């Protein structure tokens, strides 16, 4: 029966209020008591406030009205108000205070999951503060979470006044008995009470809570944590950029601040960071996430030689020029892992901070072709089962749907063993046809990748392994340098083919190196443990990329 | 015969030289001459400033090495090093205090102008010490100005081996005698002597210039200044964003920094800021210039209200949402000005400030209709033309090549009257089938216009002047509202339709105003002064938007 819930910003959605603000300003003024609520209140319909609130004038010419309305008042009080006495310090303060009431969030997230439509409905005014950004990222942080942000300023009506309610049902489609209408101020439900909508009035937001669970039937309060918010593909901004007459490299931007270069590995895409990104974004970040030569919207040119790090790595010096970029944090996993390692060891000077996930710094061996150190590992076996082209391309572009459904799976979930892969002629030939859904994905999620896979196949992503002897020429240039820029290694205690212990000698090399470390994650580090490689990387970037 | 010219980094393009400031150091810290000059080049072809040339080691990696040479040095000379020297405090100001030698940098522009491959051969390092940004800033502004960059530390090879002069002429694909070689160390000259290049010793930059000159045939020293680098529209990032359902727009970034909205007017292109996009990235700021509803490869859907103020300005709102950015500086040009003004009058939280380039803030007569305004002055006749759908259309779209020839026009080559448009029957009935070619506009950059037009047509810009009631009625709101984010007004004195008088009472409504004028520019300001406009934006941003 009930299908929308409606939430106030202040006072319910974020803590504290304004009016609350403004009782201990009282308090802490020693003023009388609610004289800066009668204030900021005179008038009522056609003061100052209401005026505010319907968008007639803005925040910074309402500042001096409710100054003298202070004035006004403290007179018929017989008081004197401070000499620093400053409505704009005190708004600045109140405003600045308020965060978001993570508890209140979380439920309003979880009854959207469960298919209602949410709402803010809020009393709210045009800032046009020097300090109004801090506003605005409040605004943008929980406009993404509802389905409709209706502010007063914006409609020109105000709560109490019936008509907004009658707006809120009509942008809703539903009639006032599938409505819950949470907010702190009783004067505000009384409207929607008389319509027929189940009201909340919330003093406490844990009591609100459990009216809200008893209400909807659906548990609330002592829920398991969420997983961090993930991406929409058809929600992003797409860029594209052509480094060679061939190759044209599509990313996916969001935020703002310090650039930082996302990426994946093998066989995946940008969608491998989409819990990664709207957090990296929100901690302050200007996020592009990579679809990697080969792979999605990049180009994917056949010869195996356009795949060496050699020329991956001056096509992301290339990314970067044509961008306007000086520098980036890059932040790979995999085979992008690798990638970032030799951008910090060959262009230092672009590379503002360099992150691996899984991929440990491994240097060359110039005693030792890399085709030799592969049969020295049984671990590494599947990688001459890789060599042949066109033999790997087959099995895996068989069936898509199998393919990720084998792959993308948790440590515990394992269907594959990547020992005996050339012994046993194939990676999937002892695995099941129908593989069941692993539990860190979905089946839209493996959808995604499936489609993105149609485009252009697995000959690209597969040339990545081919050019081993390439790479360890190249590489063997480098030996004599170490990387001196801030950097950090995340192993990954359950990854099947990069252990922990191969990052073991890194130091040697990296000597102020900073590790993380992430127990019971496989090799799928970000869908694995999304919530563990946010608070990671964002540390890290706080402290060494700023 | 010559068609090649090379030019080193430091001390040539780049002044003052690196060794330049060890000679000023010795002086300086009353030090034997010469002393930090030979520590510099200790060892010779083995000796640790060969070996960071050729990158096997970065300039971390050379620093303690170059100071152990220091110490070598001053015990065979007798004499003590001061207590507090250090060879990192003399490198940090060394390379920070390098700046392009302009007229260095013009004359290798002009001659690239003149068909001459033009390229950069020089002896470098691998910069990883934590000020290496400054450094990678210096060579992304140089980079887009040459055919090739050859460092030193990329290719393993260092000037004076012969082998780096034979790397060069196969990069170039030229034989010695076609090239010209300029360089401040005159035993770098003596292999490209040898092999018979033609040869330039800097010492001086004019009597090199002059050199140059005689050489190549061309003017460079006293040649009329040139105008800012423009776009190369296949060497940009495109980025697309859906903002709703039917509408995606399009727009074109470059650099970091604070994001600038850069909003184009009828009827343009992103292409319109060419000039405008390489100074405002160079100068610290991420630049998004738009393709606006309606053109480009932005959507273009046939409904009029689809283009009113109240959707647009949402939909810039949404866009800044979709790219995680609380706030941008908009600033906008004819009818992107108009929209630029309603951005801060009814979102200013999201508007870090606002410049209009023509377009004056025309507040809303609540007495009078915007038709009845129209008829009352004969400058605004040709808008009532533009009102019924179809007609402007067709005589727009009929050829393209002609439309954009007789309006892209500087102020003194006009070939349309705007007045008696109606009672002519058309915007071109008295004006020429084939006009001459602009002054301020090459054939290509009118058949860039062109290809965007043929696209989706008219219908689209023009339905932005069909919205004057819907348009009236929603600015009528804000009618007790004054702008005070900051706030910039350009004025351009021969525009013949936004008049500069046409904004003298803007003080009224945006109380501190800051203003820029352009003699002698007509309407198409961007294009027509862009060297003016570039210097009036980029001062206004650093004082009053960062
Ligand atoms: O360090 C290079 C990538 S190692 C590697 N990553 C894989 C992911 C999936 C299957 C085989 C893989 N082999
Ligand atoms: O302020 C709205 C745009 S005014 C206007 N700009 C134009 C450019 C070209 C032709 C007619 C024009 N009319």
């Amino acid at each position: 029966t009930l299908r929308a819930a409606v939430f106030d910003l202040d006072g319910v959605l974020a803590l504290p209020a304004v009016f609350g603000v403004l009782g201990r300003t009282e308090e802490a003024l020693a003023l009388p008591r609610g004289l800066l609520n009668d204030a900021f209140q005179k008038g009522g319909p056609e003061g100052a406030t209401t005026r505010l609130m319907k968008g007639e004038i803005t925040l910074s010419q309402w500042i001096p009205l409710m100054e003298e309305n202070c004035r006004k008042c403290s007179e018929t009080a017989k008081v004197c108000l401070p000499k620093n006495f400053s409505i704009k310090e005190i708004f600045d303060k109140a405003i600045s205070a308020r965060k978001i009431n993570r508890p209140m969030l979380q439920a309003a997230l979880m009854l959207r999951k469960k298919g209602f439509t949410t709402a803010i409905l809020t009393n709210t005014w045009l800032d046009d503060r020097a300090e109004r950004d801090g506003l605005a990222q409040l605004m943008c942080e929980l406009k993404m979470h509802f389905d409709f942000l209706i502010e007063s300023c914006q409609v020109g009506m105000v709560k109490p006044e019936p008509q907004i309610y009658k707006f809120l049902l009509d942008t809703l489609k539903a009639s006032p008995s599938e409505v819950v209408f949470l907010d702190d101020i009783g004067a505000n439900l009384k409207p929607a009470r008389d319509l027929g909508m189940v009201t909340i009035l919330v003093q406490d937001t844990d009591t609100a809570l459990k009216e809200l669970e008893k209400v909807t039937g659906i548990q609330l309060l002592n829920t398991p944590a969420p997983l961090p918010t993930s991406c929409n593909p058809s929600d992003m901004s797409h860029g594209y950029v052509t480094v060679k007459p061939r190759v044209r490299l599509h990313f996916v931007e969001l935020g703002s601040g310090p650039a930082v270069c996302l990426c994946h590995g093998f066989p995946e895409s940008w969608y491998s960071w989409r819990y990664q990104i709207p957090a990296l974004a929100q901690a302050g970040y200007r996020v592009l996430a990579m679809d990697m030569k080969g792979y999605g919207e990049s180009s994917a040119p056949p010869e195996i030689e356009e795949y060496c790090m050699e020329v991956l790595c001056k096509e992301m010096v290339t990314f970067l020029d044509k961008l306007g970029l000086s520098q980036a944090v890059f932040i790979g996993h995999d085979w992008g892992g690798m990638l970032v390692w030799y951008m910090a060891l060959f262009y230092p000077e672009r590379v503002r901070a360099v992150a691996s996930l899984n991929t440990p710094f491994i240097p060359a061996n110039p005693n030792m072709s890399p085709l030799e150190s592969i049969k020295a590992n049984p671990v590494f076996d599947y990688q001459l089962y890789f060599q042949e082209p066109g033999v790997a391309e087959a099995e895996l572009e068989q069936n898509l749907s199998r393919t990720f459904k084998s792959l993308f799976r948790a440590s515990d979930e394992s269907v594959l063993s990547m020992h005996k892969v050339c012994e046993a002629g194939g990676l999937f030939v002892n695995s099941p046809e129908e593989p069941s859904l692993s539990r860190m994905v979905t089946e839209e999620e493996i959808q995604f990748y499936v489609q993105q896979f149609k485009k252009s196949g697995f000959r690209g992503p597969l040339n990545w392994y081919r050019n081993m002897e390439r790479n360890w020429k190249w590489a063997c240039k480098s030996l004599g340098r170490k990387i001196l820029i801030p950097a950090l290694m995340v192993t990954a205690e359950k990854d099947f083919v990069l252990v922990p212990q191969m990052s073991q000698h890194m130091e040697d090399w990296i000597p102020h190196l900073k590790r993380g470390h992430i127990e019971d994650c496989g090799h799928w580090t970000q869908m694995d443990k999304p919530t563990e490689v946010n608070q990671i990387l964002i540390k890290w970037l706080d402290s060494d990329a700023r």
